[PDB]
DNA sequence: CCCTGGAGAATCCCGGTGCCGAGGCCGCTCAATTGGTCGTAGACAGCTCTAGCACCGCTTAAACGCACGTACGCGCTGTCCCCCGCGTTTTAACCGCCAAGGGGATTACTCCCTAGTC
């Protein structure tokens, strides 16, 4: 869920982010899309919307 | 047979800080006092009248003892069934998020209402 899990979370294993739906303001979108590539992402993170 | 040391847990209780509202203070304010009237209704007899206090002697109708007797409230036995304490799950309000009107005030342009003198 874009709210319960959209805030600070340390997922690193996945290298791809999928945005099934958009949520108005882009702040939450950027918070969601940065839950994978934060520090330990050793591979390029691909984001699809 | 039944009593309890220990333990689990609910109670009583006063620190101990934050809050919102009980009470005080301020500014109107309207209704109880008070002058009178004038006439209304109840206190004061008064005549009346009407039901009750006590009395008399009966009359068996109820009231009470005695004896039989007998069955039911209560206390004994047993089982059984069903509701509670606890553990797990799901409705149930409440508070945040967003983009759009509604509108109420709020101020800007302006435009007619107002009023002066060569
Ligand atoms: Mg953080």
């Amino acid at each position: 869920s874009s709210r319960s899990g959209g805030l600070g979370i340390n997922l690193t294993g996945a290298d791809t982010v999928i945005f099934y739906d958009s949520d108005w303001n882009p702040a939450m979108d950027k918070q969601c899309q940065d839950r994978c590539h934060r520090i330990g992402q050793t591979r390029d993170v691909h984001i699809y919307r």
